[PDB]
């Protein structure tokens, strides 16, 4: 057992190569399958996992009504193999939370799990399953955090955290993190940006940081630093915009994006010197379709050309939030920090006439051999028997 | 593999971080859950589990009808890994029981499971999963035990049974046991005391038990001893009277409190000196909502001040049954022994109109970062299909 | 990784502690649990489990349908852990088989599945769940054998089969298996006697098989042999009679008493020089209730006096087979070789008003110190759903 | 951990004894088992395996609805221990995919899945369950693979793709594959030949495989080669066609029979110098019934005399696929390569008023010890609820 080292660069990759699809809809209109939402992917040195946040429900279930609410005493989060449904009989309890992150440092699993009430919520910090620290909003007002894996460089842990409004200038801070006790935190001097749910991976010993602006940008904020948490902002430049809602692609901004701006997805995107992949929905202004695209200058550059575009879900269907996870060397035995993304493929409320809301995943990784694109969409019939 | 020490002290604590909760009516509703109750929590150096009397039958079956019922040949000692749903297809079988105790001593799983009828009920003791010893009825009126872990010192391990009324003077046993094997036994000497369903842990090489008085104390018995099994007994004397039900809070007794003392809850309070956490009900009337109270001069002190108070369920939701569970340093690395707690959610009969009682649980641990009160209640819709 | 010695003694007992119980037909009215019968319980170095013959369909379902018949292609035996429920989510697959016997010789599991036409039925044996050896009918007429675990000294495995008629004289082979492969047989030289479905265990280097006459005994037969298969032959002398059905206890035999001697059920009894502790049904002529006697001159002398009675199941209850497994030092830790017994308890045809057979089980050790008499019987409601 | 050697010789064989049976669709009218087809089993140095192909629903569900369907978005390869039913609680997901293979070279799983559309698809190759190559269609028409296991020597692991028409002339290509890297392959020169789903192993450091014409022949091709990719091709010469439909057995060919030749079903073959062991059909025209039948002469021979038949599954029975697995000396203890086969037991569309389409599985292994034959059918009865 040893601590990874994140110290090599992320790999360049041409296309993505599909991972995983778990089909939990599908399976849950008969199986035992929990309503959940947020999940994400994290790998150790020697699995990769599903972690999501429960509704404390079944799938098909009268406890699944009113799922459409985001915040309860019922929600945990939990974790299963990558690719399986996540069910009561396969998965493993990680801690009580509305909102969440966890990631593996080489030694053991970091779980941060946020519960309590909206004006005075409570990160607990579980290190190999024991509590080793807690942290309370600062702001009275929802402590949340990213939704996906939090990023890991020689021993020590990487996240965000905001408190504040949704629709409004909010606090953001940094967090270091080593066996699951808070060393450092900092926060940004952000005036004017907004950071929700961070979508952060580790490359070249530092920490970088794709987010949503929920207030004023249908572009992506981003956020980077190095493990003293000496940290640079700004906004994704390319005029392939990356939030969901947005408008048609034109000349960008390197700063918030007001077009469309308010409310948003979560995204990630993986910075390669001035070139940007960027994952997104295909619809404008709805959660339908995803597709990635290579842009070698929209880090930096403000034009709507790009390179590459791979189809993953076509746009007639619906998709919903995604995140980067990375799987390290020391897993794969490569010479650099592999990128893979998932994507939540969210079922039933509001667009759809159930009690309920929950979600199906599906992930790619990035390689340099041949790919394709293709629609790998839910597949769920709704409504189900208890709607 | 290394006996647990024992030796460190309780380490002090401001407040409870929430730990698990398992969400098992919810999820039962649909999925295949045992009908259970009396849970509790104990942890190995790699592990904590929920330990359950089961009823022999899942949850929304005909067989729950009539489960109110206490003592009955189908009910068994099971366990599953904490904050998971006790399910036939995770639930690892410990012993055929209608009351029961289990702890790990550092190298062993420790498991006592009565079961026989009532005029000569019989413990059986297993070390790793093979009977090792047993222990019959000595007045032949329901021997019975802690319904929560017993405690660890250097290779031996203690718990307390009762056998006689449960509405009068009965008869109170202390038990060493090493290895699955009784060592020594001693009849404690208690006069108008009644001891139930204690909750004992361990604390600088000594044992501290809390219980529950059923014939006439509204606050909760004591009993500490040392490995020898001299022993000390006391009532804690905190006018924030510990049982359900209880008077209104008021001047306290140091002997058991008369007002309101018949019938009872299983409970448990850390002892800090001379000050005690008391985890009790909301309701003075009703096994309804749950609370955590630091009095600092409790333990000896008659008066009904306090200093902290934390909210866990609220007063217009289902408790039920609560137990100590520790984390020893050989688990968790620190230098005390961590204080953690549960409480069942106890749903269905008597109170509610089903053919069934079951419940669910929730669990904390004692910390000295930031904490918050809440509300996390079982959230069930009753009555189920069955009913 | 070593071979059990088995050269100790059996462990001499003065009553029974209860192990195990599986509730599986109370539970299988709603989870997945299979139909099964034949079960028995085997233990390695380090756990115990429960085999069991599937009907390749679960309860309540419209495919335990006549499952009252013994043998077909959809049989197969699997296994789980002792006292849970055998569902497809828990058991391991063994074997096709329609009758079967399993045990571990210290290195690894030995199973033993007969399927194919009643003509030319053949035995395939595992070790490690590779095939290693086959055996062929040799009287062409349901070659079959123990339905409970096989027994091993230092390396070496034995069983009884089999083949002929099971209403008149039939031909009976013992073997001696290493490493899953028949290294010697010899067919018994029994004429008059009648050998079906032995319990079998090691005592002193040697096994000692109790088995069913279903040809013409009330009593049952017996063989014994050593590592040479150098064998003896007799029937147990008690007037306590041990099989079902059979007379009211009255001067017995020590060859067949052909008194009710037709028919039967699989027991077992424990030899302890001219003693005997039988296992039987309460009922003389039905598979209801059970007990454990100590007979202290019942192996050799015909009197019908006996000076011990443990309840196992009240007479008003279903019962069906027993059988003996054991526990060696190397997983006890003791000087001696433990006896236990499990008893399936058959529930639905012939007789129940059901589509559907199927059992669950109860098992019970040896012990010295105290234990008590109950009864602890299936508790399944019938009929079923699916009824 | 060390690599398969590859290098002994298939053990020659003079029968086939029963190894597992699923029950899949049995279990499944009740329990929660997947809907699933193109099954196949195959074996590390530690234990055995079935892999499969889901349709990412239950059976008895309504996403169930139109599994006649082969090629979608939501299959999956996913995997279980031999003779159990796959189901979402004991399966481990491998792969996207609608065509797959897979196989363990000692030290870890290669898995291959094909996904994507019909004019672009790509396998995706993983070892140790991380991505380690993709390989794109060069025919763009249905990029397709074995159905069963790639066979490895000596650390090589070697399968054949297909890419063109299933109904004339395509292109076929075999791979060598170390530590899941491709790094040779070759485009077999096979005019008038037809190669579908290979079944292939390994005998004395070369790879035979048996495979599918659906073009234009009633008896199976072959291709061998060596570790190089250095083959040999050609038909089995025997009057006893192996392919379903096939006319009547007469003179053989060793070109393709283009009597009944359009279509086919997935088979196998094992080669003993001129010599043939043939598993196929009962039906001439419909999957029906399973045999397997010794041809001392025929792999090379055009006669139709046979010397040894054994009954698998009855003429009147539902049978499928059928494919080969071996089992290495690593496994067994043994001096040669045991030869193995599996038979999927499809049903439900085309043949039978259902909804939907899915399979069990049967599975025997060769001996030289007594066998013999019977039917070991699906068994499950149709249609079901949900139809
Ligand atoms: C859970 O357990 C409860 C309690 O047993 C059970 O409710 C009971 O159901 C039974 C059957 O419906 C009821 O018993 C009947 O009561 C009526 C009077 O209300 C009697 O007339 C009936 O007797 C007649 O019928 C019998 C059968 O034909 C004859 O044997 C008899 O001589 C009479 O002709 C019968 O006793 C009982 O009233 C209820 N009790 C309640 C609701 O309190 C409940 O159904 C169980 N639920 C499940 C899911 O298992
Ligand atoms: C499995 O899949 C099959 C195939 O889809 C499915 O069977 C089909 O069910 C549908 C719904 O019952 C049927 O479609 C209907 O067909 C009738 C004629 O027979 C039409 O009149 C219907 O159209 C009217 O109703 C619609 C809804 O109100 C309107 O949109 C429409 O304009 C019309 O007013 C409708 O098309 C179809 O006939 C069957 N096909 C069969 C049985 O072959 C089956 O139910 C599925 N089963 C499960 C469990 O999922
Ligand atoms: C990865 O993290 C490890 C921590 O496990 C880093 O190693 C540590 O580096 C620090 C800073 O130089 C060392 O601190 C030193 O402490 C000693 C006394 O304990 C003092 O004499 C020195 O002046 C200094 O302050 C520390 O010893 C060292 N520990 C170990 C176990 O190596 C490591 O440098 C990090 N690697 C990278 C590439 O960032
Ligand atoms: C338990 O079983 C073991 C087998 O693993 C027994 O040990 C074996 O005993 C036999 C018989 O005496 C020995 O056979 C000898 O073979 C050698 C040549 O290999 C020959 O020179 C001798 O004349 C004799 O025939 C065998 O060596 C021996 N093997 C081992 C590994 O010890 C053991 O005796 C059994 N124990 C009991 C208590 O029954
Ligand atoms: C990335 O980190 C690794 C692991 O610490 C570095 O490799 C070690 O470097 C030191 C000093 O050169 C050696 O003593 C160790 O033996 C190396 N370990 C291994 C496993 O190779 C490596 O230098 C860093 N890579 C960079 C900066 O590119
Ligand atoms: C608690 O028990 C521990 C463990 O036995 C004691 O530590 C051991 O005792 C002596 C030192 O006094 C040494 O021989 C051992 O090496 C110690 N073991 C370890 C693991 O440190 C310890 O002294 C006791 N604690 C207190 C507070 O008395
Ligand atoms: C039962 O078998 C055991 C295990 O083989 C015997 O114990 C061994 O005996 C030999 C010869 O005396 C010693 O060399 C070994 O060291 C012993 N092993 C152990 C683990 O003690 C034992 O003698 C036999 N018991 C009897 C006959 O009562
Ligand atoms: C099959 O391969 C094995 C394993 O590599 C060969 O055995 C090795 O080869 C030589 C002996 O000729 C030794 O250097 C190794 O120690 C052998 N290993 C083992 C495990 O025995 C073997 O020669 C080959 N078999 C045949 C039939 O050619
Ligand atoms: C803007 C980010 C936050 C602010 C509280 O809100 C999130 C948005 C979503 P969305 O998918 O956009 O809602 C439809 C669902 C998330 N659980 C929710 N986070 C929590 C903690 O409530
Ligand atoms: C007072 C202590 C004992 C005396 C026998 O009784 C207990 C009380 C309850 P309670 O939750 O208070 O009942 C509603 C449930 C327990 N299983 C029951 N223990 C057994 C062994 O029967
Ligand atoms: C006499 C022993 C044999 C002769 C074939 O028969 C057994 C009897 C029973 P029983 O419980 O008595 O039937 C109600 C069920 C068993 N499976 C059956 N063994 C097989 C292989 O068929
Ligand atoms: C002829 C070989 C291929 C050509 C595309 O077709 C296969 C045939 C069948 P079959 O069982 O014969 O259909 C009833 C089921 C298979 N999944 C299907 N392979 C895929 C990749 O589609
Ligand atoms: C869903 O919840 C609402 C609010 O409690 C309730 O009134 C309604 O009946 C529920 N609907 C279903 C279908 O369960
Ligand atoms: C702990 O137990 C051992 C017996 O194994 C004994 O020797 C030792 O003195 C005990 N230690 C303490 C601190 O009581
Ligand atoms: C049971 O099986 C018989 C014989 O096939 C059949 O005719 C009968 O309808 C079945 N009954 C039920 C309740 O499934
Ligand atoms: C097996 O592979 C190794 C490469 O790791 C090679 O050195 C060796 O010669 C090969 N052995 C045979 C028998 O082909
Ligand atoms: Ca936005
Ligand atoms: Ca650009
Ligand atoms: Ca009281
Ligand atoms: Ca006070
Ligand atoms: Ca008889
Ligand atoms: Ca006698
Ligand atoms: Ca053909
Ligand atoms: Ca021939």
């Amino acid at each position: 057992s040893v601590k990874l080292a994140g110290n090599s660069s992320l790999c360049p990759v041409s296309g993505w190569a599909i991972y995983s699809k778990d089909n939990s809809v599908r399976i849950g209109s008969k199986g035992d399958v929990f309503v959940i939402r947020e999940p994400f992917i994290s790998c150790s040195p020697l699995e990769c996992r599903t972690f999501f946040l429960t509704q404390g429900a079944l799938l098909n279930d009268k406890h699944s009504n009113g799922t459409i609410k985001d915040r309860s005493p019922y929600r945990t989060l939990m974790s299963c193999p990558i690719g399986e449904v996540p069910s009561p009989y396969n998965s493993r309890f990680e801690s009580v939370a509305w909102s969440a992150s966890a990631c593996h440092d080489g030694i053991n699993w970091l779980t941060i799990g946020i519960s309590g009430p909206d004006n005075g919520a409570v990160a607990v910090l579980k290190y190999n399953g024991i509590i080793t620290d807690t942290i309370k909003s600062w702001r009275n007002n929802i402590l949340r955090t990213q939704e996906s894996e939090c990023a890991c460089v020689n021993g020590s842990c990487f996240t965000v955290m905001t408190d504040g409004p949704s629709n409004g200038q909010a606090s953001y801070k940094i967090f270091r993190i080593e066996k699951g006790k808070i060393v450092k935190s900092v926060e940004m001097n952000a005036p004017n940006y907004h950071y929700e749910e961070c979508s952060c991976y580790p490359d070249s010993s530092e920490i970088t940081c794709v987010c949503r602006d929920n207030w004023h940008g249908s572009n992506r904020p981003w956020v980077s630093f190095n493990q003293n948490l000496e940290y640079q902002i700004g906004y994704i430049c390319s005029g392939i915009f990356g939030d969901n809602p947005r408008p048609n692609d034109k000349t960008g901004s390197c700063g918030p994006v007001s077009s469309n701006g308010a409310n948003g997805v979560k995204g990630f995107s993986f910075k390669y010197g001035n070139g940007v992949w960027i994952g997104r929905t295909k619809s404008i202004s709805s959660r339908n379709g995803f597709e990635m695209i290579w842009d070698p200058n929209g880090w930096t550059g403000t034009d709507n050309n790009f390179s590459i575009k791979q189809d993953i879900v076509g746009i007639n269907e619906w998709s919903g939030y995604s995140g980067s996870f990375v799987q390290h060397p020391e897993l794969t035995g490569l010479d650099c920090i592999r990128p893979c993304f998932w994507v939540e493929l969210i079922r039933g409320r509001p667009k759809e006439n159930t009690i309920w809301t929950s979600g199906s995943s599906i992930s790619f990784c990035g390689v340099n051999s041949d790919t394709v694109g293709w629609s790998w969409p839910d597949g769920a019939e709704l409504p189900f028997t208890i709607d």
